[PDB]
């Protein structure tokens, strides 16, 4: 589980979005596993605006923050899960690291702020949904 809180926006894994998230939906993209809902109060997380390929993510399944290299966001084939059938996930970054279904929502951060959230796993590789192209999160 886990969310980014920037301005009056809340960014979650589409598959872990609540009734209130959908009820207060701003934007979702199933192919990205992303959803943004409107929030009553202001968030404090800074979104990275950068082409960083190194950072630290939180892995709840190890209660540990792992420094990682990660690939640039790309269209990648992701095997079937509880929430999506075997499909091509867009805006996805891969690193070598541990990832279990419940690690979705763990933040990936570089020196600039939040790069994305854990979205995929398996075969000793963690996948993060990029949010750095969503410029509109830094305004209204
Ligand atoms: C955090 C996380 C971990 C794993 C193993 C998976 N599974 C897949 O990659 C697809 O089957 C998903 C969706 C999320
Ligand atoms: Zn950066």
């Amino acid at each position: 589980s886990g969310a980014i809180y920037v301005g009056n926006y809340r960014v979650v894994n589409r598959h872990l979005a609540t009734h209130n998230d959908w009820a207060n939906l701003v934007w979702e993209d199933s192919s990205r596993d992303l959803l943004v809902s409107s929030t009553t109060a202001q968030g404090c997380d800074t979104i990275a605006r950068c082409d960083c390929q190194t950072g630290v993510y939180y892995c709840s399944s190890r209660r540990k923050h792992y420094p990682v290299s990660f690939s640039k966001p790309s269209l990648i084939f992701v095997e079937a899960s509880e929430y999506y059938p075997a499909r091509y996930q867009s805006h996805l970054m891969l690193a070598v690291g541990h990832s279990e279904p419940g690690d979705c929502g763990g933040i990936l951060r570089c020196q600039h702020g939040v790069v994305g959230i854990v979205s995929t796993g398996g075969n000793g590789l963690v996948g993060f949904a990029d949010v750095r192209d969503l410029l509109w999160l830094d305004e209204e």
